[PDB]
């Protein structure tokens, strides 16, 4: 590893990404290769979410990736937000389509057409429906990987309910689940609120969402949304049922969406990673324990040789009884040198040594990944030391980014002391009037960058007492609203 | 219930099937087709056993970009020539242009190969085992069906590249192995192991391997997956080179191989095991393998003895979850029994379970076959036994009656005219060919030339399905293709096809 976090953020996280074999660079723009370190990352965040959600009486469908333009334009607040990052395609070969087709950046436009043909009576709802695919973006801001891509996989939700207290109950729901994703699998503590108006997603009613804070380059970024979108595409897209009590009169649908993307994966690296390479959570660690045999030398005996071999192969198979991951590294053709690097760049939670003078004495050597440290093990607390030694890694890159957390969320009441503390790398929760106006202003002046509406945090850390007004001056405060330059 | 019936209009029945099993929703795009919940749980029970059989093998799975530029997607020459028209391009990013228009994959050889070439520095890091579950675009020129033939479809591709042409094609057979066990075990559909054609060869590769399943409803036959071995014609291009340690400063080229399947299977297993009451799903794949309905609760149950029934439900589904069995229990109050029975039975639910009031206290059950229709009465107590039976000889009765029907109509024959013949009852045959690529085009003229199909059937020529690793008979010495002018190289399976 070259650069070091606190210095050139970019050139080390684009060190980190690469040489933990997670990234690979693509000759189109924006388009990053997951390469099976990163991809089995997603998996493991799949395999949670998905299990969560089909609890909720969620099932998995796929939809197609192409939208007809009378789709696209169907709502006119949704297509007015998305219309420059859609991507078209106007050719087959060489023969140029009737009209143009445009890549999903989204598929409420794609989904609802159905859902529409899907409820006819009052017992057709609710329609729950989710699913894994790629979307498009095309964004021509600087992309980063992980963090801010072209294309992106995700999962998109998409709930119709008949009441509007279903569908209250839903998003709050989904985005206790986007929170758990980011604390209990990569331990990144998150902040959950509303977004403003100007930041609420064109076309729904009002956006939930979870923040995370990246301490090294003091700035904040989006985990999840979960967006109540009431009536709002229901009412373009006719998903309409009979009203029980009065025959004759429209009910329309209360709907909901929410979608996690790869970004995790990116908050993970931005948050965890060290100047020694990735850093990864035991919880979504496809390697939690890597077993190297150490200490063979080109005039070892050989038959000892072979022992030494077969102890690493009997740890691995305690292990794996525990429901422990661990790959046991034998790779001859590599130095036990080489494999320390090496695993330790990918991330691995825990390294597992086995020498001749310690398989002989019957122990063993544990390195933690996120201190460093180095225990000598007896070979019978295997099992359990090494669990132990898991999810202390695991709370100790949670408590210890809670802290960083902490540190740099504070609160302040007129924008001099905002701007000071926003430009130490903070986020600061300043008195808000709401207006789409004051918030350009802000942006536009504690660039003399910027800083944008994160959220309006469910629970903020100061009250805010009668009679404060905005940092406006010519309007009350509404509500404590959490601000900060973001991704 | 279902209106066409499968041995006349095959169309209107497979067009009913898939959507009152409420499968496939239409789209507004043309050949596009909307995956519901019901068709999209098979594709991941494909998924589960495909993926948990493939990392034995030591593959990875990953993804890689959907986009492609127009230098990498024509690096090999051969490759693009074949796939150039139905791609799909992108030409601009809202009202703004591309100064240079990119290209949504129809395959991924040309989008991962740059980067195989980049990871290979040295034989250390071969092989190279990478497989994504991903969607592609083919922008073709035929007729869109769904499942069976889609603009978009959802795959899975796995790429290898090896040091040396001995491991790639060791893996081309291990993989088509699993392709064939994921129709014979799992969609209990037979197939035919075979190689295609020069015609009909992945281009690009050096041979491709396939596995062909019959469709009797409609007498053609459909490619079911494909293992290709491409050689070096990639890694020439792409400069994906290592030096062999024995070899010292010679550049040597890796070999690889790519292979495929795609959300047909989903389609036939509609073609093959369907009926004129709806789908017939194979009690693996079977996203509810039993469901159980609450029959006989009539307006003068009390709440109480209501509850009571619907708590004996319920402990059957308990019952059958603890030995894995996959059961929903249709508890539903706003559908009528009847509504129910026809709702499963269009979906395919293998075993339909039914609890009356009167079968509760007398300890026993219902269980109705979706196959056959046969009505069991069991006693309560053998019901984890009993059903796991059932599903079982469900599943081995669908592959006994696929391959039977498979037995039948694939047979041999060694002129033109009773190749055409057969041809024209319904059938598939495997014929002495020569292997010459301009003789199959003849085929594929005369056999349409000289048809006799039903007032209604369209025509159709056959084409070259595969040459079968076990042939039916043995070719004799200096026995020539049916087009008398070259000697035969091989009997190869012949048929109209998807
Ligand atoms: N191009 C991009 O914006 C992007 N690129 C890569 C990865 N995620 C991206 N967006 C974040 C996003 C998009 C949609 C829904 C939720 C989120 C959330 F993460 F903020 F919650
Ligand atoms: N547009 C199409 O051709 C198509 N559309 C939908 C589904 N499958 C399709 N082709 C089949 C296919 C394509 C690529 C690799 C293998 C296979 C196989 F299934 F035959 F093995
Ligand atoms: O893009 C969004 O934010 C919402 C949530 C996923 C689907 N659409
Ligand atoms: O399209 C094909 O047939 C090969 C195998 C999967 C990727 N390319
Ligand atoms: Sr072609
Ligand atoms: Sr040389
Ligand atoms: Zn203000
Ligand atoms: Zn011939």
């Amino acid at each position: 590893l070259e650069a070091k976090k606190e210095e050139n953020l970019a050139d080390w996280y684009s060190q980190v990404i690469t040489k933990s074999e997670m990234i690979e660079y693509h000759d189109i723009s924006g388009c990053y290769i997951l390469r099976p370190w990163a991809y089995a990352i997603w998996e493991a965040i799949k395999d949670f979410f998905d299990a969560e959600i089909k609890k909720l009486g969620v099932e998995n469908c796929y939809f197609p990736m192409f939208v007809s333009q009378s789709a696209l334009e169907k709502e006119k607040t949704h297509v007015a937000d998305f219309a420059p990052e859609v991507a078209w395609v106007t050719r087959s070969g060489k023969t140029e389509l009737a009209e143009p087709i445009a890549i999903r950046p989204t598929s409420e436009t794609v989904m609802y057409p159905a859902y529409a043909k899907w409820v006819q009576s009052h017992r057709d709802l609710p329609i729950k429906l989710n699913q894994w695919c790629n979307v498009v973006r095309w964004e021509f801001k600087h992309p980063q990987p992980f963090l801010r891509t072209r294309e992106f996989l995700w999962q998109e939700g998409h709930s119709a309910f008949a009441t509007m207290e279903e569908a209250a109950e839903e998003v709050l729901q989904i985005l206790d689940l986007y929170a758990q994703v980011y604390e209990e699998l990569l331990a990144i503590p998150v902040v959950k609120g509303r977004k403003t108006e100007k930041e609420k997603f064109a076309g729904g009613d009002y956006t939930t969402t979870i923040e995370a804070f990246i301490s090294a380059s003091g700035r904040a970024i989006q985990g999840g949304t979960s967006h109540h979108l009431g009536q709002n595409f229901s009412k373009m897209f006719e998903i309409v049922f009979e009203d029980p009590k009065i025959p004759g009169e429209k009910q329309f649908a209360y709907q909901n969406s929410w979608g996690l993307t790869t970004r995790t994966i990116g908050v993970m690296t931005m948050v965890h990673g060290d100047n020694m390479g990735l850093v990864l959570p035991p919880r979504v660690a496809c390697v939690q324990v890597v077993i190297i045999p150490c200490g063979i030398t080109n005039a070892l005996s050989e038959e000892d040789k072979e022992a030494l071999i077969a102890k690493c192969n009997d740890y691995r198979r305690r292990l794996l009884s525990v429901n422990i991951r661990v790959r046991a590294d034998l790779r001859d053709n590599y130095s036990p040198g080489w494999k320390f690097n090496h695993w330790e760049l990918k991330g691995v939670p825990i390294r597992l040594e086995v020498g001749p003078r310690d398989m002989k004495s019957c122990q063993f050597v544990a390195v933690r990944r996120d201190t460093g440290e180095k225990l000598t093990v007896a070979e019978n607390e295997a099992e359990t030391k090494l669990q132990a030694i898991l999810e202390d890694i695991q709370v100790t890159l949670f408590t210890r980014a809670s802290e960083d957390l902490k540190t740099h969320m504070v609160v302040a009441n007129t924008m001099e002391d905002f701007q000071k503390i926003l430009d130490s790398g903070k986020i600061v929760q300043i008195p808000f009037c709401g207006e789409i106006d004051c918030e350009d202003w802000i942006k536009k002046t504690t660039a003399r960058m910027g800083a944008k509406s994160l959220c309006i945090p469910f629970k903020p850390l100061c009250e805010l007492q009668p009679g404060a007004k905005c940092v406006c001056g010519k309007n009350p405060a509404k509500y404590y609203t959490l601000f900060g330059r973001s991704y």
